[PDB]
RNA sequence: AUUUCUACUGUUGUAGAUGAGGGAUCUCGCUCCUGGAAGAUGGUGAU
RNA sequence: AUCACCAUCUUCCAGGAGCGAGAUCCCUCCAAAA
RNA sequence: GGGGCUAUAGCUCAGCUGGGAGAGCGCCUGCUUUGCACGCAGGAGGUCUGCGGUUCGAUCCCGCAUAGCUCCACCA
């Protein structure tokens, strides 16, 4: 569809040849080397007025209520501060130059502090309940006696511990200070922070009025620097081609000017396989900023002349219409002044741009950048030695992997657009793929990590690299979003969404969320809805010309020999049996050999949905097997953090003691577990002796036993982390557990029991089961966790969540071509939008759970194609997401969302028949998911996708 | 073995993804500095 | 046996700064002619 | 534990409309038969679930806490 522009930062490698932390930057455009900062004037008015506060309406910023007794209080306060002139603001600001101005956040953070050290100093110095009724600690006052005594429990506890110089043991002061720093100190803490009403409350009004200050502040801060930032341009830029390949030269601005008039001499003659290059080129943006910028100072030269097109003066005098803009600019550059110091094609844009009339102010922009862009050549014999003795010009060469290959065709995107650029192809399309005219560069250390231990690499060296920045559609709308309020972005979003139409939609898929398979895909179609269930069976039933080819490896186990000698796993790397190439060259097998091979190893079939656990694309197929190791290493950093901060570290010697086992021993640790895994209400409610039985329902089979159905009836309410546990499990569990004493005894005092790890199948063709050692690693008390050292393991969930997605996001972006160049026209993505409260619990029952990062990569993607808008702040349009409708729908661009209710428990071709049912509908229709669907859990795709593709056209219709 | 990441990895490297820099608020884990309170123990002086 | 003082030293609380992990958020990336 | 409903005197409950706190049962007392007592009479009983806000005026509108049932969304 209709795009609009876009930018990315694409880098490579420098090669010095004559001469992170930014050593140097440059602009390639000649004019923008003596930049001057922008003119935020108009904000600063804005955000000062937004700063100021006027007491009244303090209790309005937040939900909190407060009742009048602390209303009159806090405002009492707060005004003891305020004598002498003083004026309010919500913050403190160190610019404006503003004096003689109270801090509201500083005021409430002061207040809460001071209580809470009053608290402490009478709690601990004995004195009774009635005698803090009677004080001013008007925040702690009306606890009740339950809580105000529970917390001297722990309080006088707590001190009575604190006679450890008694001890002249370390084996037993180690004992000591668990029996303090968990059980003790760590539970104080708690109480008042949960169950102080007041207090808790109180909590809330200060953070949020902390938030508040910390968007205008950030705000403002960024206007600061951009202060700083324009400084720091130093060098005009040159591209010298040679032999197929560019060269870097930058120039001094003490040399830019004389080299300029001297290179503008040469001979344009053609080609003659050595060219020098010097872009050029005028914005809409910077024409503005040379009328209108800095025009009060009255010392805006454009503002000394030009006076006569004037309307009064400045931007606003416009009143806000277009077509009065229009003329007024045109008049500009019809003017003889601005044609003597500007440089631009006059008899272009005299024929193209002055007599023209423009529909809108966008096109004026687009048709005066097409036009100003220019990219010159001056091609004469030898030109590099003047540069570099005469211009003193520091020179670079700019390659990469993939420019010094030797083999082409493949090659990686940032490298297929750097070379699509100086195309002749392009040159005759106005520059569409635009090099804008500012660059910079960095130079990185080598790793001493790296250099002690050592293999060909990278960080054993230092580098230098060029960051550019380069936008493709430049023909194409601009959109920008800078300084929006946060309620003109759910405009934009509605405005954009008007683009798409009922009749251009012609598929959709579907996304499903889970624990046992991360995600699931499928794929709905408007032709699935014939009217009869006769009709709707038949119609699903042709696979062979709706569904999508997948490869699956057959034995996961099987391996090779090579030409070296070495060996070779088929799950490690497939596409080194999959590109026939590669087969060849590496096992020196010949052309039948390769056809026997492939014939025996990889199955093929055609189906509706997917599982999108380890699906990738090799070599043009999809292999659902394919990304076995990136699961892996998902299951192990999961793994690798929950037995890190289970432990205790204090800088001092601690008696904690964790330790692994396959299952559970003693009816301390099967009794702590179970209350981990139950709901804390309904648990406690378990009579003491019926607790037992209910561990004998989780943790042995239930076939080997007789609990009644009303026993069910309770075994099932009580369970909210939901799993298989027992030793017969398909993906058997691995427990971790957590006690002081050396030895269970089942006498012992346990604290914690946790699930760690699943023993999946298809790990073991990895690694074998006795690497729990490569867990077991990443847990130590003696650490501090203050440090960065061999155990850097913590860093990388987040990294390792990115692998996956970058798995999903080929896949899900292969089908959307394959299929939109078979229907001819655009779809929907879709995908249950559940909210925030809904996600927070995702992650708590799972540290891998990818729904909000499948999503963030989703909305990366699909930009390029110009289907979803520029995205300033998700949260604000999409937080608490759809319940309880079964027909709305939200929208932005093309990635719908949708109510997952009673999704995963119905036919697609009934309306009653549920799931569970063996692949066949359990009301006798004739659907039979054997072989349409690549599990019966891909229902819920199917569904999501179906909803989904309805609830739109019919929003459409009215 | 890579502009960068992930899995591999040296007879031309292979397969997927890739907008970077700097900064703000909050939650959890930890360290150093300054101040306040409760308290063991040696010693000293009055009683 | 009461009260005062020096000293080793134990715990808890407040404020300042710094390191590791997670969540939300913001700006910059095209201007000038003597 | 991620969305919805009710809660009036000791018990069961009418009243919930912004201009209005009540009924039956239970209890105490007096009356009283020979005797249970059929019966007569009066009294005690309220933070309108607890807390808080809005309003000229709130059991009535608005926001939190506890007690009861509902959803394959997360899964032997
Ligand atoms: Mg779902
Ligand atoms: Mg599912």
């Amino acid at each position: 569809m209709e795009t609009y522009k876009v930018t990315k930062t694409i880098r490579f490698k420098l090669e010095a040849q004559n001469v992170g932390l930014p050593v140097a930057k440059a602009s390639f455009n000649y004019y923008t080397i003596n930049k001057k900062p922008v003119d935020f004037g108009n904000e600063k008015s804005e955000l000062e007025s937004r700063l100021k506060i006027s007491i009244d309406t303090i209790f309005k910023l937040t939900r909190e209520n407060f009742s009048k007794k602390i209303e009159e209080a806090i405002t009492a306060d707060i005004q003891k501060e305020l004598n002498n002139g003083k004026t309010l603001l919500l913050g403190d600001v160190p610019m404006l130059g503003i004096e003689n101005y109270v801090s509201l956040r500083q005021i409430l953070k002061n207040i809460k502090s001071n209580q809470k050290k009053a608290f402490s100093d009478l709690m601990q110095s004995g004195k009774n309940y009635n005698e803090l009724k009677a004080t001013n600690l008007y925040l702690l006052n009306t606890i009740e006696q339950r809580q105000f005594d529970n917390y001297k429990v722990k309080t006088n506890e707590l001190e009575k511990l604190a006679v450890k110089i008694n001890q002249a043991t370390n084996d037993n002061q180690k004992k000591e200070l668990i029996s303090n720093k968990q059980r003790v100190a760590k539970q104080r803490g708690i109480i008042m922070r949960d169950n102080f009403a007041t207090w808790k409350s109180f909590s809330n009004f200060y953070r949020t009025i902390s938030q508040e200050h910390g968007k205008i502040l950030a705000l403002l801060k960024g206007i600061e620097k951009e202060r700083t930032e324009s400084q720091l341009l130093k060098y005009w830029a040159l591209i010298l081609e040679n032999n197929g390949q560019h060269k870097l030269i930058l120039i001094p601005r003490e040399k830019a000017a004389s080299c300029k008039q001297w290179i503008a001499s040469l001979n344009p003659s053609g080609d003659k396989l050595t060219k020098l290059f010097w872009f050029e080129s005028l914005t809409y943006r910077s024409l503005q900023k040379l009328c209108f910028g800095f025009t009060e100072n009255g010392n805006n030269k454009f503002n000394k002349n030009i006076q006569n097109l004037l309307p009064i003066n400045g931007e606003f005098a416009f009143q806000g219409d277009e077509q009065k803009k229009i003329k007024f600019y045109q008049s500009v550059l019809e003017s003889k002044y601005a044609q003597s110091v500007l440089n631009i094609p006059i008899q272009q844009v005299q024929a193209d741009i002055i007599n023209q009339s423009f529909a809108s102010l966008d096109d004026f922009q687009i048709a005066l950048e097409k036009i100003c862009y220019r990219l010159f050549a001056v091609v004469e014999a030898n030109i590099e030695a003047e540069l570099l003795k005469n211009d003193k010009a520091q020179i670079f060469n700019i390659t990469s992997s993939d420019l010094r290959k030797e083999a082409k065709d493949k090659i990686k995107s940032h490298t297929q657009i750097w070379k699509a650029f100086w195309t002749s192809e392009n040159k005759q399309n106005n520059f569409e793929t635009r090099l804008n005219p500012e660059i910079t560069i960095t130079y990185r250390q080598p790793k001493q990590s790296k250099i002690d231990k050592y293999k060909n690499n990278r960080y054993l060296h230092a580098q230098y690299t060029l960051i550019t920045t380069i936008s493709e559609h430049s023909n194409s709308p601009t959109k920008i979003l800078s300084f929006m309020s946060d309620d003109e972005f759910k405009s934009s979003v509605d405005t954009f969404n008007k683009k798409f139409k009922k009749d251009e939609i012609k598929f959709a898929f579907g996304i499903d969320n889970g624990e046992v398979e991360l995600s699931t895909l499928g794929v709905y179609f408007p032709a699935f809805d014939k009217t009869t269930y006769k009709e709707k069976v038949a119609e699903l039933e042709k696979v062979n010309d709706y569904g999508f080819e997948v490869l699956t490896i057959r034995n996961l186990n099987y391996k090779e020999t090579d030409y070296n000698g070495k060996e070779r796993k088929i799950i490690q790397n497939p596409s080194y049996f999959l590109k026939k190439e590669n087969y060849l060259r590496t096992f020196n097998k010949s052309e039948t050999a390769y056809q026997k091979m492939f014939t025996e190893q990889f199955e093929k079939k055609k189906l509706l949905t997917l599982d999108l656990t380890t699906a990738k694309v090799i070599c043009g197929h999809i292999v659902t097997n394919g990304d076995v190791p990136a699961l892996f290493n998902l299951w192990l950093k999961h793994a690798q953090r929950n037995i890190f901060e289970m432990n205790d570290h204090i800088q001092k010697e601690t008696a904690k003691k964790i330790v692994l086992k396959n299952q559970l021993d003693t009816d301390n640790e099967k009794l702590k577990f179970a209350e981990y895994i139950s709901k804390e209400k309904e648990f406690g409610k378990l009579n003491d002796d019926e607790k037992m039985k209910y561990t004998k329902w989780i943790f042995e089979d239930r076939d080997q036993n007789n609990f009644t159905e009303v026993e069910n009836k309770k075994f099932k309410r009580c369970q909210k982390i939901y799993g298989n546990y027992s030793t017969k499990a398909k993906a058997p569990v691995l427990f971790a557990s957590c006690f002081i004493d050396e030895e269970l005894q089942s006498v012992t005092d346990i604290f914690d029991v946790r699930h760690i790890f699943k023993k999946r199948e298809d790990f073991y063709a990895l690694k074998t089961e006795e690497e729990i050692k490569q867990l077991i690693d990443s847990y130590n008390t003696n650490r501090a966790s203050h440090d960065i050292s061999n155990e850097e393991l913590d860093l990388k969930i987040l990294n390792t969540k990115k692998a996956l997605v970058a798995n999903a996001v080929g896949v899900i972006d292969f089908l959307y071509k394959h299929y939109e160049r078979r229907l001819g026209g655009e779809g929907l993505i879709i995908k249950e939008g559940f909210g925030t409260g809904k996600v927070e619990d995702g992650i708590e029952k799972f540290s891998g759970n990818i729904y909000r990062i499948l999503e963030r990569k989703l909305y990366q993607k699909f930009q390029n194609y110009g289907l979803v808008p520029p995205i300033k702040s998700l949260m604000a349009v999409r937080a608490n997401g759809i319940e309880n409708n079964k027909n709305a729908i939200l929208q932005l661009g093309n990635v719908g969302f949708i109510d997952p209710a009673g999704t995963s428990q119905e036919c697609p071709v009934c309306i009653e028949g549920r799931l569970e049912h063996t692949t066949t509908c359990p009301n006798k229709c004739g659907f039979n998911s054997e072989r349409i669907m690549h599990s019966n859990d891909g229902i819920a795709s199917f569904n999501i996708a179906k909803r989904g593709f309805n609830n739109f056209v019919k929003s459409k219709t009215d």
